[PDB]
């Protein structure tokens, strides 16, 4: 297959999706590889890294759309619509739930819409997920030490204090991929670490990981309370895979916070738990002040670490591409059931059913539509 | 005693020379306790927890500086001389020989001048610098790793990686003090991590210190080169400090690493450091590498700097309060090697010399 | 029931099917047992030991073959043949897709062969390999520091150098048992390691049970030049594809080490043409050590007949208790152990490979 | 100054006395750097590396001797007693008291002969003799690994056992720096470990550094005998007093190990009557394994090069900066390394040695 590799347009978007690795993987496969000049300088890969694996630069946009599948990270925006053809591959990033002018483009112009978020394994994780969650859990109690500096608005401590120097308090509120992440940076910057969660099976798994390095605590509203109370930084981690994220921390929870403690919610995405988190951040304008706390609630924290971040997505996403390019899109999903799930759109249908049930619009079973 | 505890007024400056738990060690002692309102404000200590200790707020710098004895973080400014008066005592950072116009204000004002800085052991070390270079190695790392992500101007990494993905690499130049806590925070952070020094004995306790958490290597040019190269962050941690780390090396390094010096306002290791930034500007790039050149990374963490310096400041406060500045030096030779000025004479050699002005025996004066 | 154990006679096999603690199992739930003499001399267990257990020792092999059930280490070798009757039960490593003359002899003779190596659990793991592969990789490395030794070939660097001087640098690639147990030693000896492996989630419990101590690496041919080029020493832990080519061998420096644990199954190194032994361990390509000695559980043979009997006696236990019969009905892992019953090949793959007939095990025990 | 490096010609020598970075650093302070072709060859340094850091080839060993200053890492052979001539510098390990011949060509030829083993701080370390005990300590439990594989005459197990299977025991004799880093090792391959030694203070810092992964006991005849009975490794790394008697190591398993790091300097064990080579390295005594090969450090000589030159190199940058006269009366340890100087012996235990006068060191500097 000719496989495609657009920049990312997207403003201060420096992921791409594929490395010199990837692309030395495709064409020794057989597949023709076509990275768009500069997509890979956000993440420090150079045109002349990405030939020498053996692709071909091309100059311009159309270019690398023109392939018969198109690897991206983000959604197709307004000004790239344009480039759908019949029988496009496209595999990125798509949330169509909240996105109508991306999902009429895609049913209207007949593309094959595959999408990160939707590849699911018979026990239900999201594997191409999974890789932001880690990277959004290591980022958020660095952030959390950034912020907790008098500088930036906090307190002005170390986590780890220093030798006859008591250490910072950080509670993190869910103890999985995300929270675990997390908790593993705060306990190697000193920090007092508590975790919460509501599964008792996984603050065992928790206890057997860390042992004394951090304490496991069975999540409730009065230890939650009791956590926030005395904490220096409260990292938000929970999801409730299919909703918006539970409000965990009450405003009355935050002012009885000491001023220049930090929130980080990294739960923001689907819309965080804390109260008094009344809006969406960014890497320019990262933090407001509300009851003397400071809050951060930055979507895309892994965008920050753009080359880490992009390892860690194509890591995993350019091994299903592989499998499309083989043996065609069609073989591969009847082969290969969490591919399947990854069908957004498909000959003009909307085969996924929560994304038409979500727009007003036709679902078609996928299964019917493939045979 | 009656000591004062003015509100620091250098620029930006939030660290204060006690806390409450200071001010209940010195007024159990049988001493008054002045603190300037505001003075623990910027590390979080309000006037009521100083009064609840057994302070006096008092409203004015100079109703502080009106004590026998001044504790303070920073060295007067100009704008503070007025207050030098004969026989007041001054306990704080002085840095007396980069700092004529203090030296000579103290000189004139016969004032006791104490260095936190000159207060030196037996063994050679300096107790009151300690725990500074310790707090600066730990921000060190965290200042780097920030600097890493991209939206700061670095190559978007971080140092730990994640699952499936190689972790970044630290220098550390220097395993002392602030090198070996700058090497803790970089294990922590997932680093791969090497710790160069150029004593083998210090090689070793670092080895019994971290085992195969990281890698001890004897520093020479060479090696320094073989690890700058390809580092994604670089620590200086040496104590006028040598030009370890050359153009050549900083030009070999990849776009967005990052380079951060514990020594910086003392010229530092790295020959591309030109200049000292503040928290405001923070860095400057050259050669694609990010230059963080902020002095006094301390005084981001005012807090947990207060705390770790008053841990060991305020017990040589109590000596000089129980007995007074000559019996508390003449019975503790470390306290001894603090007073730079005394009855309008320089006792400190280092300060004399700076400024070709006149050196005094400080045993011959205190008798 | 009466059970056997001969002494291992292959060549340079120090391996027993039984210890003294197995011994003592099987004569407490009643079962008399007959070890060869010096069965277990090569492992340290004295005929003394197995005596005071309960087992009686017997002179001569054929006394030891005579009992109902006979516990092995290895395959009969055609010398062997003679002691095979109808109704034996045979309880051994097989391999019988690569022995046609020892599968025709089991067919003939109407032995019960049950393989320690295609025993499979519900979920596919082969309990009775594992062991096997814990011992090959934890052996690995300890092999690789050998040759790493300059009077052994090798550049002469220690793992973890000391202080001031830099480690040794380990890829292992595949993370399951033999990678995973090669890390534990690679992190103890101090190298720098890296842990390629294919499988997202296995990097994941990888980080979670090594953390700081080593890097993860998701497996493509990039990762690997890149990890071969820099390696002091590379482990093939992969089950097998040749994923170490001529040209990344090439890349490596001279004295470097390259070490399979899957070497007498092919092994992922496309340099290593052949397998050698003990007393010529190793050929040097592009400068590189190439270490080719199958079997290396066969160097510690005391702890691999511990991990092996560990796991064997239980089931052998089961077999005594119930009779084949009744013990493979009764556990479905026991099941697939038999590969030839009442002279019918009962494994398709062994009947495939010698265009013999295959029949349905379930059909022959009803 | 001029420098010169000769290649080590003792057999199987492959340690060099300067690297790349070495010549760097004389080279940047304004010296001449020469070294013998395939000087550094066998630590795996190419001719090429030291001519980038500023070095000059030479084709001839005469051409490196020629130097003002020579840095070897062995003593002159008698071979070599043709390239000494009055006044020249030669650094390198000397061990003059066992060395009769090489003394008096020292003497004859008005060498200046710095000795790297008697270099001393003023609180009695040998900064120049620990590098090669930590390379020492590290390897002997490598060894000892090597040598409890059957192949090599061992009893046939690993020293981490695997799951399921009990772990080998080690114990080390002295907790100084070899005895120290051989522990590591140990703890690291995964053995049950014990160190003794006589020093309370000493067991308390161990206790400090390996806390629960060691157990530290008090060393006496009692204590030694009951550890060395259960031991699968002793390891002697005392400094040489026969703590490890005949009737100790008879109470032990066969196929037990024993490596001494101080073998060449007579070692801990009352049965080791005899050092040995890597062709035939141990003999058999009671059925234990007595592993009696000299110079460990020699196994690993790039490891062991980059831990000698980490430390020599720095004295010998002050000899070529200042001259050794004001070099050494400015570095009272360096000052210490002098064993003769213009036709004198200066360190009172070679002049005993060897019924030779003795002259006081400041004397002649003054
Ligand atoms: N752009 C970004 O910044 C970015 C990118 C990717 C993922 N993420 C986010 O990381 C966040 C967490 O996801 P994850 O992958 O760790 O989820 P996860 O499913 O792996 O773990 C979430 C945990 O929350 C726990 N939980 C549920 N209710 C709870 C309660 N009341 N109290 C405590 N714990 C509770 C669950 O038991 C579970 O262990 C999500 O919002 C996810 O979107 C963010
Ligand atoms: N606010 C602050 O940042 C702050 C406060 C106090 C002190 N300091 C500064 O911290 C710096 C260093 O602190 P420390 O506590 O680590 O010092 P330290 O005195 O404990 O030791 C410095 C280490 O560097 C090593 N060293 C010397 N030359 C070297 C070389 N050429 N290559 C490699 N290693 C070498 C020494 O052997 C030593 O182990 C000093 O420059 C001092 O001025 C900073
Ligand atoms: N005599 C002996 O030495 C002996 C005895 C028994 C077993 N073994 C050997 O053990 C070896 C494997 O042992 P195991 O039990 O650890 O295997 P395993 O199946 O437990 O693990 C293999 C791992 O390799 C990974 N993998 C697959 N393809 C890969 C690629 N291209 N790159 C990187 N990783 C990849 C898998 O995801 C898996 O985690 C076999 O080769 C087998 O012959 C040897
Ligand atoms: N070529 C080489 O292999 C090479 C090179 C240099 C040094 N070495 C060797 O290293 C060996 C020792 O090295 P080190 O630097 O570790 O020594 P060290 O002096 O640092 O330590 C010796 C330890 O043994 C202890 N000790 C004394 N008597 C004891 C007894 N009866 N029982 C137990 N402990 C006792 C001491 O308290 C001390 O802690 C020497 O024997 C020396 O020959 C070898």
């Amino acid at each position: 297959m000719k496989i495609g590799i657009p920049k990312e347009i997207k403003n201060n978007e420096n992921r791409v999706a594929i490395t010199p690795a990837g692309v030395m993987t495709l064409v020794k496969a057989g597949h023709d590889v076509y990275v768009e000049t500069e997509a890979g300088a956000g993440s420090g890969f150079s045109d002349s890294e990405y030939e020498k694996a053996g692709a071909v630069i091309v100059t311009k946009a159309e270019d690398a759309w023109a392939a018969e599948m198109v690897l991206k990270v983000k959604e197709p925006l307004a000004e790239e619509f344009r480039y759908f053809r019949p029988g496009l591959i496209l595999f990125t990033y798509l949330h169509l739930a909240a996105a109508e002018a991306l999902t009429k483009a895609l049913v209207e112009q007949k593309v094959v819409g595959i999408a990160y978020e939707t590849v699911q394994l018979a026990n239900g994780s999201l594997p191409l997920l999974t890789p932001m969650s880690e990277v959004a859990g290591r980022m958020s109690v660095q952030v959390g030490a950034q912020f907790l500096e008098k500088p930036h608005g906090g307190k002005g401590i170390l986590l780890g204090g220093v030798p006859g120097v008591r250490r910072g308090k950080v509670t993190i509120i869910g103890g999985g991929t995300a929270g675990t992440n997390a908790a593993k940076i705060a306990v190697g910057l000193g920090a007092d670490v508590t975790i919460l969660d509501i599964n008792a099976e996984r603050l065992r798994e928790l206890d057997d990981l860390f042992g004394d390095q951090v304490t496991t605590l069975m999540s409730n509203s009065y230890h939650i309370a009791e956590c926030v109370r005395e904490s220096d930084l409260v990292v938000g981690a929970v999801l409730i895979p299919g909703a918006k994220a539970p409000k965990l921390v009450t405003e009355e929870m935050v002012r009885s916070m000491t001023p220049g403690s930090v929130l980080v919610d990294v739960a923001i995405d689907q819309g965080g738990i804390f109260e008094t988190t009344d809006r969406v951040t960014t890497h320019d304008d990262p933090t407001y002040v509300k009851h003397g706390v400071v809050h951060y609630a930055v979507a895309n924290m892994p965008g920050a670490v753009p080359r880490t971040s992009t390892f860690a997505l194509t890591n995993v996403t350019i091994p299903y591409a592989l499998q499309i390019a083989n043996k065609g899109y069609r073989a591969a999903c009847l082969d290969n059931p969490a591919l399947l799930k990854g069908i957004n759109t498909l000959d003009g249908h909307i085969v996924y059913e929560a994304v038409a049930a979500a727009h007003n619009m036709p679902y078609t079973d996928v299964h019917s539509l493939l045979q």
